[PDB]
This record gives C-alpha cells, sequence and structure tokens, in this order.
C-alpha cells in the first residue's frame, strides 16, 4: 500500500553528558584534544546555559516529530526517521548503515541547516551518498537548501513582529535587526559557494515580511585559522552600528541555526548581550524553532516539495 522511505535527518551533533565534551571537541578540532583549561571552560559554558542534556534532545525530537507529521499529512509514503550526526554518534555513516540493515531502499535526506554551503551541507550529503554507494541497494535524494521555504520565513517573520510589538516606543523607533549565520572561511568564494548570498536573501525576506526597514547581516562563531573568515562578526557589528547611529535595541535572528546549542545560547545570549549591556541597549533574541509544530510543518513541506508531491 504505502511506499516505505527512509528520512535521513542530519545535524552537527552535541555531547550527551559532560564527559563527552573531550571527544566531541577533539572531533571538531580534527584530532587535536583540547587543553585542560579549554575543557574546564567548556564545561563552565554548558553549565551557564542550563546544561548539556536538554540540548542533546532537540535533534531527536525534531526527527521524531517530523516523521510523525509527514506520515499524518499525506497518505502515499510511510517515512522512518534516522539521525545522522557530523561530530558524535550516531554518525552519518551509522545512520545509512542502519537504513540498509532495516531494508530501506529509497530515502530522502535533509540537513537541519537552511543554507547550502560547500563546507557543511554539501559535505553531509556527499558522506551519506558515498556510504549508500558502498553498501549498495539504497539511493538518497538530498535537500540542498530550504531557507526560502515560505513557511520557514514566516516562522521568523512572526517572531520578529512580536518582538518589535513588545518594545517601548523609543526602542521600536531606534532598533536594529541583525540577521546572522555561522561564519566560514572567505576562501569558499573561490568555489562560488552561495552561502553568503543565501544568508543575505534570508535577511531580506525576514525583514521584508516583518516590515523592518533597518537591518544588517553579520556572521558569528568563526574559527581561529589564519585565513580570513566571513565578517563582520556580530559582536563588532553591534558596536559599530551603535557608534554610528546610537540604536537603543538590538534584535538578533541567528537564522542559520535551528536549535539551541552553545553557538546561540552563548555566542548570542552571552557574547552579544555583553556588548548590548555595555552600550546600554536592550537585547532581544527570539526563540529558536527547535521542535515547535510550526517549524515541523515547514520542514515537512520542504521534504514533500523535494519529492514533487506538493
Ligand atoms: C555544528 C554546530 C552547530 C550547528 C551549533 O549550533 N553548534 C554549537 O553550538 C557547537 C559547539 C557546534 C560544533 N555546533
Ligand atoms: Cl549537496
Ligand atoms: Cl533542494
Ligand atoms: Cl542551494
Ligand atoms: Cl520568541
Ligand atoms: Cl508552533
Ligand atoms: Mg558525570
Ligand atoms: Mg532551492
Ligand atoms: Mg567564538
Ligand atoms: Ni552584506
Ligand atoms: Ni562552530
Amino acid at each position: 500500500s504505502r511506499k516505505k522511505m527512509g528520512l535521513l535527518v542530519m545535524a552537527c551533533g552535541t555531547p550527551y553528558k559532560e564527559e563527552d565534551i573531550e571527544r566531541y571537541y577533539t572531533h571538531i578540532r580534527r584530532g587535536r584534544k583540547p587543553e585542560p583549561e579549554m575543557l574546564q571552560d567548556l564545561k563552565d559554558r554548558y553549565e551557564a546555559i542550563g546544561g548539556i542534556s536538554p540540548l542533546a534532545q532537540i535533534t531527536e525530537q525534531q526527527a521524531h516529530n517530523l516523521e510523525q507529521h509527514l506520515n499524518e499529512i499525506q497518505d502515499e509514503i510511510t517515512f522512518k526517521a534516522y539521525i545522522g550526526l557530523k561530530h558524535i554518534e550516531p554518525f552519518i555513516e551509522d545512520a545509512v548503515a542502519e537504513m540498509h540493515k532495516d531494508g530501506i531502499t529509497e530515502a530522502v535526506s535533509i540537513v537541519l541547516a537552511p543554507h547550502f554551503s560547500t563546507f557543511s551541507v554539501q559535505s553531509y550529503n556527499k558522506r551519506a551518498k558515498e556510504e549508500a554507494e558502498k553498501l549498495g541497494g539504497l539511493t538518497i535524494t538530498s535537500v540542498e537548501s530550504w531557507y526560502d521555504e515560505p513557511k520557514f520565513v514566516t516562522y521568523w517573520v512572526d517572531r520578529v513582529k512580536e518582538t518589535y510589538a513588545s518594545m517601548p516606543e523609543d526602542e521600536r523607533e531606534n532598533a536594529m535587526l541583525i540577521v546572522s549565520a555561522h561564519s566560514l572561511p572567505e576562501k569558499i568564494k573561490e568555489f562560488g559557494d552561495p552561502y553568503p548570498d543565501q544568508l543575505h536573501e534570508s535577511a531580506k525576506l525576514i525583514a521584508e515580511g516583518a516590515g523592518v526597514s533597518e537591518y544588517a547581516v553579520g556572521w558569528q562563531s568563526e574559527g581561529n585559522t589564519p585565513d580570513p573568515w566571513l565578517g563582520p562578526d556580530v559582536q563588532d557589528l553591534t558596536r559599530d552600528l551603535f557608534e554610528q547611529k546610537g540604536y537603543q535595541a538590538f534584535v538578533y535572528v541567528p537564522v542559520g541555526f535551528v536549535a539551541d546549542h552553545l553557538e546561540v545560547l552563548y555566542d548570542n545570549d552571552y557574547e552579544c548581550k555583553v556588548v548590548t549591556d555595555d552600550i546600554g541597549a536592550s537585547y532581544y533574541r527570539p526563540e529558536m524553532p527547535n521542535a515547535k509544530p510550526e517549524f515541523i510543518d515547514a520542514l515537512a513541506t520542504v521534504v514533500l516539495k523535494k519529492l514533487g508531491r506538493v
């Protein structure tokens, strides 16, 4: 009756407990174990943002709710979700091997990052497809980007509108919206990587839908290699825009991220908040989509559009 398909949901991964910080960051650092002071600092950061455990549940909740919602809203396909992570188990290759073992022959994949880049999305999709080729008997159709799905734009538009509506009059008249994603090396431009263009278009679409005429695009969370990374960084951008025009409120939409993790709860809600507190501006950062129903319905529409079924 219903056609069976795998639903491969890919994400960065998180530690599952404090004793996973060493192995998770060693993998991010390409085999270089963090020094003891860095391990201690990371433990402190996770404690300050409320703990690791809640963060580690979000991708699983996203994948489970997406599977169930997709199976309810149409009658042709029965999806089974499999989670594949970049930096901790279950890895991408573990998920594809499990699909193969379970008898899946046809799958659709989606990365829980809305903008395509050559560093992340393309690498996830290539890893998944290479593992399927090695095992045989299984093919994967991969979503490449989805930042322009109207239901996803509307998620952020409605959160921005609520934040502006909640402001005092003086803030509402002297506010700045900063839309951001995770920085990458500038060298991606040598490949024509559309990641920067897609961030700028996300920003255009969200500001336009919310009616916000004053906005800026920034980057966050750059690494420390000697080569230049995409900027400006959100901390510098905030201070610069303040020094130019004296905004009384900054609103942060880190549209490249879809789930609470350190790079939002720390790199925005601590590091950007340090800057806004220092300059006397109010700080707002609306909620990440996490596994909320409005977001799950946007993802389900992305998948069904990719398969040509809506
Ligand atoms: C890979 C990744 C994403 C998407 C994210 O939000 N975070 C973090 O907060 C860390 C520490 C890492 C890695 N990631
Ligand atoms: Cl791809
Ligand atoms: Cl696509
Ligand atoms: Cl794309
Ligand atoms: Cl919100
Ligand atoms: Cl919702
Ligand atoms: Mg313990
Ligand atoms: Mg597209
Ligand atoms: Mg940093
Ligand atoms: Ni720009
Ligand atoms: Ni990072």
